[PDB]
């Protein structure tokens, strides 16, 4: 069981645990298949210079890749989908959006999720933007 507080902790100390918990950033799964950016672990909230290198080649040296972790999902709705994102509250807004085909979630950019989601949580963000696999 991997904890962004016992990960953290370990490549430093328990301060920006909950920064990065608040932020979305809860749960380690988050950078499981996609390592942490700098431009997320900037726009969250670090103390100064000096650690945004230590978390990217820490986040990027965590040896959790491999050729058998290969597994996906294959939802059939919005519901169905974000379940398997630890999220299912998302289902309201994004049926009430319009969200009913997952097709349609790849026909929206950055600005139009974050306005019509409003999500507004590089956690959340960074979950759903793996999920779907924009770029």
């Amino acid at each position: 069981v991997q904890t962004v507080g016992q990960w953290l902790e370990s490549i430093g100390l328990p301060q920006y645990e909950n920064h990065l918990m608040a932020n979305g950033f809860d749960n380690v799964q988050a950078m499981g298949s996609n390592v942490m950016e700098d431009q997320d672990l900037l726009e969250i909230g670090i103390l100064n210079s000096g650690h945004r290198q230590r978390i990217l080649q820490a986040i990027q040296l965590l040896p959790k890749m491999r050729p058998i972790g290969h597994d996906g999902a294959h939802p059939t709705s919005v519901a169905e989908w974000l379940d398997s994102i630890e999220l299912g509250d998302y289902t309201k807004a994004f049926l009430i959006n319009g969200y009913t085909s997952m097709d349609l979630l790849k026909k929206i950019a950055e600005v139009e999720l974050i306005n019509v989601l409003k999500i507004n949580l590089i956690g959340h963000r960074k979950r759903i933007l793996a999920s779907l696999g924009d770029r």
